[PDB]
């Protein structure tokens, strides 16, 4: 829900869109 340095969420198999804030 953020753009910080760990991810929040995935897609289904792929990279991340997105990390904490």
């Amino acid at each position: 829900g953020g753009a910080g340095h760990v991810p929040e969420y995935f897609v289904r198999g792929d990279t991340p869109i997105s990390f904490y804030g």
